[PDB]
């Protein structure tokens, strides 16, 4: 197994996957690494199993249909993985914790949002459809763009949103377009 966390690329107290070489800190994995279970399979393995059990699940889908899906176990998992994929980028540090807004010439957003809040909301099963999760994720980046205006710092929102969106298309097998 790897000697660094797959998500944050640091060493420390790591839990190893039994079915692939990845390793995780406890609260870097999503959901948090489970107490018992031997063997244990990580989220990457669990997602691969879904695909292998239903190869047709990788045929293209319309985003509008994906968003209206109910958060049953498999969609719950897919959202957990998509969230994990954003945490895997180091630039997620800017969006992880609760932000605050005091900048000359800007007003803070009406509905602040951050990745740890989405993490908790998933953990507490507060989303009933994929749409709920996706709207909150997109809101993180949209609030950032709007607040930072012409500051070049706005680019961090663009960058991390692109990671999100690419992984969304991959995980939920959105029909490729030009
Ligand atoms: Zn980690
Ligand atoms: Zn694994
Ligand atoms: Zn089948």
């Amino acid at each position: 197994n790897s000697n660094i966390c797959e998500v944050c690329n640091k060493w420390g107290r790591l839990f190893c996957c039994d079915t692939c070489p990845r390793s995780f800190h406890e609260h870097c994995h999503i959901p948090s690494v489970e107490a018992n279970k031997n063997p244990w399979s990580c989220i990457f393995c669990r997602i691969k199993t879904i695909q292998e059990r239903c190869p047709e699940s990788q045929s293209g889908h319309q985003e509008s249909e994906v968003l209206m899906r109910q958060m049953l176990p498999e969609e719950q998992l897919k959202c957990e993985f998509l969230l994990l994929k954003v945490y895997c980028d180091s630039k997620s540090c800017f969006f992880a914790s609760e932000p605050y807004y005091n900048r000359e010439g800007s007003q803070g957003p009406q509905k602040p949002m951050w990745l740890n809040k989405v993490k908790t909301s998933l953990n507490e099963q507060m989303y009933t459809r994929v749409e709920g999760f996706v709207q909150d994720m997109r809101l993180i980046f949209h609030n950032h763009k709007e607040f930072y205006r012409e500051d070049k710092f706005t680019r961090l929102g663009i960058q991390v949103q692109d990671i999100f969106e690419k992984n969304f298309r991959n995980i939920f097998a959105i029909q490729e377009t030009s």
